[PDB]
Order: structure tokens, then C-alpha cells, then sequence
């Protein structure tokens, strides 16, 4: 037995957060499949989301790892289907992640007061050092991109969403 | 003779997906010039359509071969003169250009289910080894230009022609 | 508007030439596969043919482009079938290479008569420049072609056709 | 058990077709040392026959991987002796081998029509990948050549004979 | 002395063609200076005429060493300020840039017309070898510029003066 200073609470909680990152993973999946479709064919939102399910799918790989280390027990669960099979403009695509994000921010913030209160420092920095830095860098990127995405709209939508596609991502 | 398993049936309708192709390459020959001319003067969609018009010519040139690898008799007829002398706007010769492409594809699928119908393995390979996916790829870039254009044409169509021409041809 | 001293008669005769060239490009990709049908074998015959089919073509493209720089507008015609289906011997099908070549020229002679009386001189520098010359170096290749494959008939004509094949081309 | 969709049927034909393969590859290692022989000597008619011994070898041995790979069972047979001890003349031996070869493809037509009524389209890919194209090829330079020696015989049998081992094999 | 077959109606000419040149050459320093004031800051539209200037004078420059070579005398007049002190709009200028290489144009065209009436075939070549083709050429060049401009014009000429200099220029 390796396990030391391992609540279950945050076992459970750790599973939990595996599949909420998982669950991204597989939003932005179908995020970037809308993009790429003939009748949406915005290439470059398309790579962004794409990446971004990559960048999700890592962070539950980490935190499965981190799982093992603590000698917790990973437990997997139904991956709901995200929330939309269509996913409207530029726009309404990034609210939709920058809410998706804000989620998962939140249960980072959540599982580090658990962890806290259980006086875990191993996974208080765990999170820290991958998880809370990458994820306030994400969501101020992405917040950036709203707002031009919005200037963008004015009179043209058309053309402003071709332009941001084009010209930043 | 080396002829095996070929049949007059087969033989004749590549002959005739010959034509398709060489015509298919003139058109796209047409489609070039027009947008090199001095009142046109879209320089990205010109190379886009030279582009197409030397992959259509090596189209036939690949059937031309593989009639003679087969121990068929390549036959020449007229090629028709292109459907339109001036092909309007960006817009208007990306659709053109999407009718065309499907009738060459609908050509190669009938000659697929003839070559099916004639147990003729060697042909339906050939087939789809080099024309059914390119088709297929070609026409689904055709039909995200198609759906950028459109997005671009809104109030401004000059401004929309010129920006799709610089940012993505 | 770029036009300017060129006349209707010279912008007609460079659309009618660029369907001599055409043709000429079409007839050689006819001799070309016939010289790779199984029962024919005549490699090298086939690239001098195929290598001409490139160079015709080549010289069209070259004539649209100039009728696009002087402000002509290209009008494309149905290209007519090759004169023949099959060519017979090495020496038929250079003989019949030289013919065409022949009227090439000469179609390029008139067209530069044209030019002298509408005192066009960019056309007459444009087809010395790229078509005169090398018209003239082209056919003297192909009437030394000609007296050596005549020199190899004598007797054995197999042999002899099978060597110009090999030793020459 | 790895076994699916793997009917005997298809096992048998395919272990039938290995012996044919391997029948091949002996009549060519016949052919070729025949060529080396001091009263015949033909140096590029024995390169021409050795190859071809271990392309039908290789031939063989993909068919027998993809036995395995099914969870099919490999059952070996005689091979049968050559045809023939002596092969005769260039044009004899490339005649034989043409036979062969036509021989070789109606099998695996065969196979083919049996794949297909036996709904295993791995099988069917698997023909059409690294048999079928390889086959018609090899069948049209056979062809070609044939063309070529005939085309040299006339008068001069020897002569032609020599020529042709020297500037084509 | 060297002179040979070079009348003194083409050596006149030649030094009214060295003024047109200096002359051009001056209107494009003044344009491309124009195009870097602080109110008009069209950083590309002023390389285009400043690379303009430079031409132009090495045309002048040409033509003076070929008065030379033949045995003509160089005589300078005064150069005359350009036609305007300033510009307008990119697209005026560039009409204003088109009327001028015109002017040029037929100033060749007469030069040549000259030429072939005193029968001084050296002159026609020097003018065919470095001054039509590349007065073609241009021309073809600003045409193409001046159609892209006016379809940037539509309702936001800011918008499209802009983006035609960073695009194109
Ligand atoms: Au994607
Ligand atoms: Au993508
Ligand atoms: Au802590
Ligand atoms: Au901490
Ligand atoms: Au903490
Ligand atoms: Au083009
Ligand atoms: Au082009
Ligand atoms: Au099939
Ligand atoms: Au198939
Ligand atoms: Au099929
Ligand atoms: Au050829
Ligand atoms: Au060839
Ligand atoms: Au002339
Ligand atoms: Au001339
Ligand atoms: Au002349
Ligand atoms: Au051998
Ligand atoms: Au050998
Ligand atoms: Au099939
Ligand atoms: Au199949
Ligand atoms: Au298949
Ligand atoms: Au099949
Ligand atoms: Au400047
Ligand atoms: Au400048
Ligand atoms: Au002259
Ligand atoms: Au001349
Ligand atoms: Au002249």
C-alpha cells in the first residue's frame, strides 16, 4: 500500500474531475467537426477547438496518473454527449467555451479548497502547478477572442467572421 | 493479346470518362484565363483553376494508360468548347466549377457500377486507388470556398471577392 | 482599359492559332498512346510524341497569355478529333508530325504578315521571341528523324524501326 | 481464435493459389537457368526470368502471411516440374511466360469472384492491393516485349534475338 | 566615325523618347513622395512608384548608351514638373499612371513606325528586346491593379484604399 494522506472525498473527486475533462475533450471534439463541415468551413476555428480537445483530453490523463500515484482508484462513468450537435456562429461557439471553461475552473477551485481542508498540499500543488495557471491562461485567450470576434460583428457578421478566422487563429 | 477480362462495354466508357476529362480540363483552362483578365484580375482564383485544369489532364492521362495497360483501344473525339465564354463573378464560376466536378464524379461511379455488373476487379481498384477519393476531396474544398464566398458577398461583394482571393486562394 | 494598337484581325487570328496549338497538343497525346499500346511498343516514341503534346500545349497557354496582356479576350472552340485512330509505322507518324508542324508554321507566318501590315510590332517580337525559332529548330529534328528512320527501312523494316527506337529516341 | 468471416471456401482457393505462386516462381527458375546455358547465353533473358522467379516467391509468401494473419491454415502440396526442359527461343520462352502469367490472373479473378460472393472484402482488398495491378502490369510488358522480339524476327532470327537482349533486357 | 544606317530623324527622336523617360521618371519620384506624407501614408504605394522612378530612368539610360553605341549625339532638354503637385486617391493615381505609360507606349510604337521606314532594323530590336514587352507588361500589371482598386471602392473607400496597399502593394 502506497496510499498516505489520501482522503476517499478526494478520490472521488479526482474521478469526478477525470470525467469533466473528458466530457470537454469531447465538446470541443464536436466543436471542431461543426467547423470543418462544407456549409461552416472556418478551418481555423476548426484547429482551435480541435487542439483544444487534445489539451483536455491530457489534463485527465494527468489527473488519472496523479490518481495512481496517491494510490486512489480510477472510475470511469458515462461520457454525456455535449450539450448541442450544432453550434452556431464564431460567436456563440466560444461563449459556449468560455462557459465549458469557466465550469471546469470551477471544479479545479472546488477540489483545491477540498483538498485544503484535507491538508492535501500534495494535490493543492498538484493543481497548481498543471491545472489552475493553464486554465486562468485559457480562459484570458479566450476572453481576448470574444472580443474581437464582437467587433467583428457590427454591420458584416459574414465578413467579420471570415476575417477572424483568417487573420488570428 | 493480353487482353483479360476486359469487356467492349468497359473499354468504351473509359473512353468516353477520357473525353470528360480532357473537357473537364479546358473548361478549366477558360475558367483561368478569364480571371487573368485585365477587368478581372483575381490572381489566386486563375491559379486555382490552371491548377485544375493540369489535374484533369493527368486524369485522362492516367485512363489513357490504364486502356492500354488493359488491352483497350483509346478512341479521341471532339472536345467540346467550354459551356460559357465569361464566367462571371468568383462566386458564380465556384459553382460552375462544383456542377462539373459532380458530373465527372457521377461519371466515375457509373463506370464503377458497369465494372461491378462485368466482374472487373482491376477497373474498380483503379477507380478507387486514384479518382472516387480525390473527387471526393475536391469537391468538399470546393464546396467550403463556396461557403466562404457566399458568407463573403453580404452588402460589399467587391471587398468580399478581393479578400477571399488575397487571404485564401 | 489596357488595349492599345491591337487590332480585332490580330486578336482573332491569336485565339484561332491557340486552337491550332490545342489540337496539335491533342494529336500528339493520340500518338503518344498509340506508340504505348501493346501490339505498337515503341517507347521512345511514345516520350517524343507525349514530350510534343506538352510543348503544343505550352505554346497555347503562352499565346493566351499574351492576348490577356494586350487586352484581347480569349474565345475558345470545340477542339477537333486527331486525323487519325491509329498512325501506322514510326515513319507514317513522323511524317505526319512534320505536316502539322508545316501548317504550325505557317499559320505563324501568316499571323506575323498580320502583324507587319497592322503595324503590331509586339506581336511580331512576341512570335519570334518564342514560336518562330524554335518552329524551325523543331522541324529540322523532325526531317532528321525522318531520313534516318527512311535510311533504316531498306529491307527490315522490324529491325530497323525497332533501332531508331532504341539507339535514337 | 481470431478466426471472422474467413470461409473455408476461401481458405482452400487460397492455399491453391499459393502452390500456383510457387509452381510459377520453379517454371521461372527453369527459364532462367535455361538462358544461362553456354549454347543459349542470353544474359538480360536469364536477368528477366530470375526476377520474376522471386516476384512469384514474394507472391507466395504475401498470400501465405495473409493465411495466418486470417487464422486460415497453410496446407502444402507437390510443386509440379516446368512444363518444359528446354524453352526454345526468346519468343518461345516470353510466350510461356505470357501463358503463365494469364494463367496466374484468371486464378486470381477467381479468387476474386469468390471473395465477393463470400462477402470478405479484406480478402477482396487484399487482392486488389498487391495482386491485381502488379498482374495487368506485368502482363503488359510482357506484351510490349513480345511485340518487340516479334517485330525482330523477320529475316534475321539470330540477329533480332541478340539486339533485343542487348538494348532492351 | 562610326555611324552607319542611323538617320537624324531617329537620333531626334531618340532624344525626345530620353526626355519622356526623365520625364516619367520624375512624375513617379513626385507620386511616390506623395504617397509618404503623413496625410496619405500609403507605405506600398509608394514603393510601387518610387520602383517605378527607378525603371524609368534606367530606360533613359539604356536609351542614351544605344544613341552612343550608333553614333548619335545625346542632347538634354529641360525636364517639366509633373502634371500635378498632388495626387488624390490611390486610383487616381494609378489612372494617371496608366494614361502615362500609354503615352509612353505610343511614343515607342512611333519610334518604331520611324525605324521601319528609314529600314534600321538595330533600332526596331533594341525597342523590341527592352522597352514593348516591358511597357506591356506593365500596363497588363496597372491594369490589373486599377480593376482591384474599383472593386475595393463599393461604400468604404478608407476600408478599401487600406486594405489594397497592405495586400497587394
Ligand atoms: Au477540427
Ligand atoms: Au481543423
Ligand atoms: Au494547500
Ligand atoms: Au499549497
Ligand atoms: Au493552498
Ligand atoms: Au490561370
Ligand atoms: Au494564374
Ligand atoms: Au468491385
Ligand atoms: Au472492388
Ligand atoms: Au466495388
Ligand atoms: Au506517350
Ligand atoms: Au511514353
Ligand atoms: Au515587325
Ligand atoms: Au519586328
Ligand atoms: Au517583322
Ligand atoms: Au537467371
Ligand atoms: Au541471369
Ligand atoms: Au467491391
Ligand atoms: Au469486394
Ligand atoms: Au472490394
Ligand atoms: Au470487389
Ligand atoms: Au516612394
Ligand atoms: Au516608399
Ligand atoms: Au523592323
Ligand atoms: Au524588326
Ligand atoms: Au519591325
Amino acid at each position: 500500500q502506497i496510499r498516505q494522506n489520501y482522503s476517499t472525498e478526494v478520490e472521488a473527486a479526482v474521478n469526478r474531475l477525470v470525467n469533466l475533462y473528458l466530457r470537454a475533450s469531447y465538446t470541443y471534439l464536436s466543436l471542431g467537426f461543426y467547423f470543418d463541415r462544407d456549409d461552416v468551413a472556418l478551418c481555423g476555428v476548426c484547429h482551435f477547438f480541435c487542439e483544444l480537445a487534445e489539451e483536455k483530453r491530457e489534463g485527465a490523463e494527468r489527473l488519472l496518473k496523479m490518481q495512481n500515484q496517491r494510490g486512489g482508484r480510477a472510475l470511469f462513468q458515462d461520457l454525456q454527449k455535449p450539450s448541442q450537435d450544432e453550434w452556431g456562429t464564431t460567436l456563440d461557439a466560444m461563449k459556449a467555451a468560455i462557459v465549458l471553461e469557466k465550469s471546469l475552473n470551477q471544479a479545479l477551485l472546488d477540489l483545491h479548497a477540498l483538498g485544503s481542508a484535507q491538508a492535501d498540499p500534495h494535490l493543492c500543488d498538484f493543481l497548481e502547478s498543471h491545472f489552475l495557471d493553464e486554465e486562468v491562461k485559457l480562459i484570458k485567450k479566450m476572453g481576448d477572442h470574444l472580443t474581437n470576434i464582437q467587433r467583428l460583428v457590427g454591420s458584416q457578421a459574414g465578413l467579420g467572421e471570415y476575417l477572424f478566422e483568417r487573420l488570428t487563429l
